[PDB]
């Protein structure tokens, strides 16, 4: 059976496979907010 | 903000959005245990 630990994680992840250009070692995610990878903004 | 009333909703429905041929009044979900739409055994 699962646990509330490994359905959150799951949540999570089916959210990060939304991110054009997605990282590796993650920021620590926020509940409350929606999760967006930081896009390329090209300031330089 | 979400409650957990919406995530476990959303949890199952990207859940059900692997169901080879979805049905729309579904039964009642089982957390405990994966879950598949019902696929044509064809017996007929």
């Amino acid at each position: 059976p699962p646990t509330l630990d490994s359905i959150i994680t799951e949540y999570l992840r089916e959210q990060h496979a939304r991110c054009k250009n997605p990282v590796a070692t993650c920021p620590p995610f926020s509940l409350f907010t929606p999760h967006q990878c930081p896009e390329p903004k090209q300031r330089r």
